[PDB]
């Protein structure tokens, strides 16, 4: 299946070249942060999979309560048949009621770009139902294989969400700050 | 399929980034070869698809009549919710007779080690006889999908090779060499 495909190099391709070093990154940025109350930032990558049609260009204008802050130090990456690629990861904060509740690396996984590229062009052959199912069916996968794979070690978590189609008042902090909370 | 999603992942996510810009950049790096007999790089992207099991890690390792020179200046990515993110392409020499014959940008499209891993993971349910039918949709799909893309302008070229399982005769380089000289 097409979200088979997507998973296990969503996994091979970013996944396992980011997660190993992440923590060390994460050490690194938290050294400007030793006043918690400034807000450190948390040790999991989170990653947003949103169900529904379209990923939005700007994680932060998804949400007024989620705000971008910075970027973590870069990673740099020379293996794999890849040179010296750098790779980014940003931080953002989460509020509630008008302060700061959270702190994490937060970003889309790319490949519902790619299944939502596919349900725009003909010649993919995809129905906005197959787009959804296989939406479905890449959460389920990467769920499965991350459940096994070495390089987490409680360092990565997916959330994956759909909103009710009349419905707007789903709320994405809310919604990871749950998981942060926890 | 997996072959589907895998080609139009590579596309979306890989080719789409970096072929807009990949003939300036080749510019750029021929003003150091205004002599033409130190060899300036060719204008496209060659992109080497081996349908055999695995990949090399190391480009020129694989054949001695291909041999690494040096990189293409580097390019920088801030779209598609990517932020501040670096590529970089590897330029070869082709030898033949003893002697330089051709320079162009080789890689390795990075989905066969996608394709590579699933075989060997079990969990992933796929036979060597699935691996190589996938690989060879994977090169069908994106010949199709290249055929249409606008990012391409004679700006990328596939170079699918798969050898007899009894003999060790074929050459890498002069594959390669063969598309450079038409
Ligand atoms: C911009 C964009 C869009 C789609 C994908 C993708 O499907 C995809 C599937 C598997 C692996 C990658 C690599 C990555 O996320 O760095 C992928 O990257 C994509 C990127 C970077
Ligand atoms: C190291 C590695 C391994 C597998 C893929 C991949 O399957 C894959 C599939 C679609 C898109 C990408 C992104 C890229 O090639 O930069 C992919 O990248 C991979 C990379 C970078």
């Amino acid at each position: 299946s097409v979200a088979h495909g997507l998973a296990w190099s969503y996994y091979i391709g970013y996944l396992r070249l980011i997660l190993p070093e992440l923590q060390a990154r994460i050490r690194t940025y938290n050294q400007h942060y030793n006043n918690l109350l400034r807000g450190a930032v948390s040790q999991r990558l989170y990653i947003l999979l949103p169900l529904d049609c379209g990923v939005p260009d700007n994680l932060s204008m998804a949400d007024p309560n989620i705000r971008f802050r910075d970027m973590l130090p870069q990673q740099n990456i020379d293996r794999a048949g890849i040179k010296n690629r750098v790779y980014s990861n940003s931080v953002y904060e989460l509020l509630e009621n008008g302060q700061r509740a959270g702190t994490c690396v937060l970003e889309y996984a790319t490949p519902l770009q790619t299944l939502f590229a596919m349900s725009q062009y003909s010649q993919a052959g995809f129905s906005r139902e197959d787009r959804l199912e296989q939406a479905k069916l890449f959460c389920r996968t990467l769920e499965d294989i991350l459940a096994d794979a070495p390089e987490s070690q409680n360092n990565c978590r997916l959330i994956a969400y759909q909103e009710p189609a009349d419905d707007s008042s789903f709320s994405l902090s809310q919604e990871v700050l749950r998981h942060l909370r926890q």
